[PDB]
């Protein structure tokens, strides 16, 4: 699959698990567009958000609750979410990793982008 | 000064020099409005963007032009930006510093919340 | 495997790939020992280090050379190599992945402490 | 102020005080041996480690003493210290900040390095 999300929770030092992931893509008129979205799983991985036919060129944001992560643990986190937003597929197909490393008041994202 | 922003890269081990920060409040219908905005210094800082009576609780966003930055090196980037977003509550510390670190295909932000 | 070591690129949005690892063990007479080596692979990976039987309590250091990576990249980097000390199988046996993430002046490092 | 460190708290969004840091000069034997130390004020900076005349090339050791920090919040650490280790050369840029962020699994150390 084109498109990974993987979480992890640096206060525990494990992936971070059932995080909500909301994916959107911009439409031609400006707006974000709902596109897909899940739940990280034990091993703090989404897999299966979408299929190379379905994932064309565009802006694309991925939207992590981290808020609901921290507030379920019982802390009171800085941040609403975590947002990565970028052009996916501009130079031809490519596998996107985003990965999202969660602390309290501070994260971290970093992309490993592959070719197919 | 109730809310300072820094930007660090972590690619030539400097402060980020003049890169465009916006921020933005969220309003009641749920939009985005400007509230704020400026280039980091040469110590890749930007101060002033707010006062203690105009920063009232709510929820904020603070977009990083990161992007444009990346391309002023010659530096092929992967983020469109960097947007942080939190809650300002008034109970907590009175001052927010949001510090980002810059990579091309990676970022943290921290917030540094005092007094 | 019990340790692994997985080591990205911030830079190209990559593995980093060929990075050398090598791992020390606290003696008795609090000297650092030779535990094991070893290069990342394609994917930015490094298995097989150890065992279970081999990978007692103690304290272990793994030291990445990201100094030797940068370079053959044309980057001249700040840090000498990336250095990882924890105490490990402290309260039993456990999976250790060490994760870096790498910049030309700056690191990240974190661990994914699993059980068995 | 040719070497300046800054320790911030990842967990509690916050300035890391009273963190115990030790530097230290490779000698021509290949061992490490103790330059400086300090303990990170209020504001989690540690200035005046050495002078513009000691400070000469060479490669050097930071540890930052993230174990005894995390102990004293009552969180279990992963690991026994941060260990930043660097070439310091005269031709670079005069002045060197060595950041640290911290999280009890996980940390990140940056290089700012200027005039
Ligand atoms: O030099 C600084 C470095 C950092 C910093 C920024 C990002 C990191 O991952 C680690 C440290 O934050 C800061 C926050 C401040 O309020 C002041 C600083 O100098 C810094
Ligand atoms: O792609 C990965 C990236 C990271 C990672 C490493 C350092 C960060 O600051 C953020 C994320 O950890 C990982 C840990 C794993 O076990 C597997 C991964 O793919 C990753």
């Amino acid at each position: 699959c084109p498109l990974m999300v993987k979480v992890l929770d640096a206060v525990r030092g494990s992936p971070a698990i059932n995080v909500a992931v909301h994916v959107f893509r911009k439409a031609a008129d400006d707006t974000w567009e709902p596109f897909a979205s899940g739940k990280t799983s034990e091993s703090g991985e989404l897999h299966g958000l979408t299929t190379e036919e379905e994932f064309v060129e565009g802006i694309y944001k991925v939207e992590i609750d981290t808020k609901s992560y921290w507030k379920a643990l019982g802390i009171s986190p800085f941040h609403e979410h975590a947002e990565v937003v970028f052009t996916a597929n501009d130079s031809g197909p490519r596998r996107y990793t985003i990965a999202a490393l969660l602390s309290p008041y501070s994260y971290s994202t970093t992309a490993v982008v592959t070719n197919p």
